[PDB]
């Protein structure tokens, strides 16, 4: 009855062509957003930022299964006086929360990290259960260059606390999103499109080796993977070899009982973000969904068109609802580069 | 790249157009016990007949099967009219294939389990089994089970491991490797639950495939052919439904979906329950890979006994080895009823 | 050179028949053993009691090389105005910090536990390091029972916990002490020595492959297990055996790479844990120094000779005094019963 | 009592400062040998050639605890009618057996290899026992190069090959020598002493954490390894570096409970495989007998001396006697240039 409860919140989170916004970032990765745009990092700013996105009526209701929060946002309220949890529950989508405390250097491993975050997890579980999260999400940054990087080492011990990550979340009756990130926009991204394809098959077979010796119910949890695609600094991998690639890993090492796969978009541009989810959705039937679970592709135009002014509300919300939907269409398999 | 591509065409066809295996590959020391016990003396001449009697009944062959496991006398053998057993197989647009350990032996401080043999010289031999038409291959380890203490991690990995060898030789080959780690309902031990065999079933394929990944396997490019999640022979409580959904569900958590096809071995299952279970499988909507059969006993079993040995049965034996063929191709599309027999 | 000067340390901590005074019972644990001789657990009270142990020069100076300390106790001052550390250093002892925030129960594996800290550890240490703690220490507790307890998944998840731990300390110059306990006086204790033995076998082996992997440094850590021996309410094992089979253990799973081996006392009586230690060194020449570091063993007499009582002061330093001689002596192989008396 | 008995022979094998004659080269490798002097390979000269060997009294009786034979030999007659392995006996020397049947390419794993020879072992090996073979050999072989070589899983499989082979050679009661060998001088052979040191500690790490869990007694066997050195056409590494990194990177990797430890030589001249093992007993208590179990390093030059010609047999012979004698020294860390004279 637990393994039933998050199996609905998983199927919910993938279903009916909807998708994760991904609005949990810490205080210092939003602060880098929001220099970009030359706008202060205030806590009022984040608050009234998030609140632009959460009460985008249309996105909200059609397009978003969920919204992944940072713990300062989970507790805020919309400037109406709501709690903004509320406001994201009333659009008929759930609350999850990120729970990693972020990725710190691994000790003898250089330019490799570690995530932090399992002390006293069991506790924040709970209170973020009765505060009204029903999902949790905990990203692994693995680095990645021609031969070297990443060590097996590194790619173990972060599949280990991922595991550890989920089986308490489940435990607290949260689904977890595991985000094991192979990065295409690190200090190295000169690397092509075959090495990404080698180093995400063995992250995601580490990965859920672990996560089914630490009794993860495969059936109660969510993936958030990147896709197979080339360095940021090298790109000639095709909408088509991108998802063709990115599809032949899954099949390799995502177990079907896993309800759904939600990638993130990692660097890649809003539209190459919404046309490589729409040609992994027209290649035949498969054993999971394949959705989003956008940051910076869900965000970035609503954020450059809001530059932190009130009165750019409207228009802010129009570039979100936009590619909301773009990427809905995608997650149907029924995206063209004509609707946008 | 090409040879790849191969594979995996080789593997669909094993596996496609509701069709499937049978399992003819029964070793000397087998395949006599198997005549014994219909009171047919185990002669070369004899085991020729038998199986040239299954490879003639063009119907079964035709319509419900693709592939036939041959052992390595068998393939080497002349039908009576004077072409080899494999043109019949060819002939019947079936592919051929050929069971390559060398059995099942004693695990070295692993009392009651055992380790399977058969990878020295493989190589040299899957080359020659290739030039003789062979286009897959098969390897069975032996996984011992009991209410507690087996099977051992230490068996589960060390067989794993030599499936592991086995299939990237055979793939170097050009031959789908059919993986066979068969967790026994009928062994020395078959008093145990459906839910012991679900939970060592898990922990089998989930090593069986981890080993698989680290030999560099292409999962593409093979067949699986596992028990099914059933309790042991002699406390046999568990329904129809029961054992397809629990089949269904430890398959989904340890089986990649890039595997193109799964085909059950029957375990020493009945006709019926092997054909149900099938069955009752492909009734549960859609999957990411393909169920059907790789059966020995559940395809054989009856016609070996209307042969009973004499030429002059050919004719019913290949009737009842007919049907059984027919009603797994039912199962295999999940069309199946106890009323169509 | 910063590997060479670890190395340096540990070799201090283990060397001239010295050993470790663990003395880092966290809050809830020092209160325990506060309330069994009706002692107010008052930060107060800990203050003195720990205070009247590193004022004990006679065995500060001759028998310890090193104190494990918790949190607090590394921040305290003396009654006299000096830190707490001030005194271990002057008695010629390294100060060393626990790091680990307890064992907590573990998600999916009911009745064991994981232990808690990594999170900061590298800030802690480096905070740690300029109060003048020279090593650490972290404590992973492994269940134990006649057939089902410990997991090999809660092992290996320890073991893993334990490298992140040890590739830290080292990181920040800082010998890390290891510590699995197979728990004589748990829950279940009346489990035999042969038990003992191949659980502990299997944990060290898992630990040593975890550290291994996380790149730590053999020559500077120092590993803290129990010794094999049976459940506390089980006792049959002699002095011999339990020396022989732990030493046996040890050249099993311990590289001789390790430069000490420090053992906790564990439940077992004051006498028992001297015995054992001296018995394990009159065996020949080892891979390893084999010493203690003891609580209990240690810090039980004096303890229930304090009674929380200042006028209590000299009597408790004597009682202290002599467990701490009796067990240099074992770190020697030179203990025999007389030297009780 | 067959662990005492695995144990007492594992220890003659390394005691008294004697070492192993390696003169098990298979046909095609002693044919090389041959070749490279102008002498034919045929049957009876390589039957002469070990025969002037094994009646090397003085070696044999003083230097030599054992003799690693291939098949043919074990089953060969001296001139005089007597076996071999009598004479062997009779200068108080054991026979052992290599059982492996050579190193083979590996599927889907360029330029390296994986041993093969376990099929029917356990029959060949009770067939061994009977005829006077008391320890058996397995050689695996690691490809190095700067960066790429050796992969995971060569290491993995040859590992597991390896333990499979000593768990059934302790079960008949032969004593295994493991000989995992990192070349040295294969086709890439510019490799440094350091990349060496590296990937000869993760093979020495699998191989005994893969014994580990085939339960492989360590009591009773003995390991062969190469030692920590560079690349044949990058030799830098000084004779007291060489010795100093091959313990250090034992200590790290090797069970004290193993017995001991026969060095390969690897492709080292004569002298320095004389010289490193010295300078390495010269460094202070280890926790395993270091010795040799040379091949090339004990023969090599009474090979050159033989010629092929009867005629040489005593000269042949003082060739051998004088390296026998200069290794036993080495055996004792009593070694030094000047003894050459
Ligand atoms: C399949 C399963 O057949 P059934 O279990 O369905 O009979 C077959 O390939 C068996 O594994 C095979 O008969 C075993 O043969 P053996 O190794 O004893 O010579």
């Amino acid at each position: 009855s637990m393994n039933e409860r998050l199996e609905d919140i998983a199927l919910t989170l993938v279903g009916a062509g909807k998708g994760i916004l991904a609005a949990d970032e810490s205080t210092a990765t939003i602060g880098k957003r929001f220099e970009s745009i030359g706008v202060e990092c205030t806590e009022d700013n984040r608050r009234a930022y998030r609140e632009m996105l959460f009460t985008a009526k249309e996105a909200m209701e059609s397009a978003i299964s969920g919204v992944i929060l940072f713990d300062e946002t989970l507790r805020q309220k919309a400037s109406t006086g709501q709690m903004l949890t509320d406001l994201i529950r009333d659009a008929g989508a759930v609350p999850g929360i990120k729970v990693d405390t972020g990725a710190k250097p691994l000790a003898a491993f250089p330019q490799e990290t570690i995530t932090e975050g399992l002390d006293g997890l069991r506790e924040r579980l709970k209170d973020y259960y009765t505060l009204g999260a029903r999902f949790a999400k905990w990203r692994a940054v693995i680095a990645i260059d021609a031969q070297t990087l990443p060590t097996r080492g590194a790619i173990s011990q972060n599949a280990q606390a991922l595991a550890r990550y989920a089986a308490l979340c489940q435990e607290a009756g949260l689904v977890p999103i595991v985000e094991p990130e192979v990065l295409m926009d690190g200090p190295s991204r000169q690397h092509s499109i075959t090495r990404c394809f080698e180093v995400t098959k063995v992250v995601l077979h580490t990965v859920f080796k672990e996560l089914f010796e630490a009794r993860v119910l495969f059936e109660g949890m969510i993936l958030k993977p990147n896709m197979v695609i080339d360095g940021k600094d090298a790109r000639i991998a095709s909408v088509e070899e991108v998802a063709e690639k990115t599809v032949h890993v899954l099949k390799q090492t995502v177990p079907a009982a896993v309800p759904g796969i939600a990638f993130l978009s990692g660097g890649q541009t809003d539209e190459e973000a919404t046309a490589h989810l729409s040609a992994m959705n027209a290649l035949g039937a498969l054993p999971w969904k394949l959705t989003f679970s956008y940051g910076r592709a869900l965000q970035a135009a609503a954020l450059k068109a809001w530059a932190g002014k009130n009165e750019n509300i409207v228009v802010a919300q129009k570039a979100f609802c936009h590619r909301a939907r773009m990427n809905h269409l995608a997650a149907l398999g029924q995206w063209t580069k004509d609707q946008e």
